[PDB]
């Protein structure tokens, strides 16, 4: 019953493979439901195009922004933010998707799949889904982060949408 959806990416235009998100809609529905339209893209906007601009290895992909393409931008499918819809569940460990934020209650499109428990963010960031297929692919995605969060090459969303 909770919706399965998939990212295809590209490094440089090249296909690296397919990534799967099990959204945990009973849960956090409101959460996972933004998350599943901006993959879709059925409101007229979302994910497909859109690039991960924030990679640092042993630590998170970050992506979503799919205005400015920097981590300044993103909207949600209610307007610019959103509130913050329960803590219930944690960072456990890699594999883990979570919604960034700029302070309380203020969630837009960008997210972040974390590749190592990442204990400290517990009730600060939304948990709402988690890495079904593919965590492969992740830690190929990883390989071109940085320390710093910049990438060496460009990591895009080839396609994306419900399985």
């Amino acid at each position: 019953v909770n919706p399965t959806v998939f990212f295809d990416i590209a490094v440089d235009g090249e296909p690296l493979g397919r990534v799967s998100f099990e959204l945990f809609a009973d849960k956090v529905p409101k959460t996972a439901e933004n998350f599943r339209a901006l993959s879709t893209g059925e409101k007229g906007f979302g994910y497909k195009g859109s690039c991960f601009h924030r990679i640092i290895p042993g630590f998170m992909c970050q992506g979503g922004d799919f205005t400015r393409h920097n981590g300044t931008g993103g909207k949600s499918i209610y307007g610019e933010k959103f509130e913050d819809e329960n803590f219930i569940l944690k960072h456990t460990g890699p594999g883990i998707l979570s919604m960034a934020n700029a302070g309380p209650n203020t969630n837009g499109s960008q997210f972040f799949i974390c590749t190592a428990k990442t204990e400290w963010l517990d009730g600060k960031h939304v948990v709402f889904g988690k890495v079904k297929e593919g965590m492969n692919i992740v830690e190929a995605m990883e390989r071109f982060g940085s320390r710093n969060g910049k990438t060496s090459k460009k990591i895009t969303i080839a396609d994306c949408g419900q399985l």
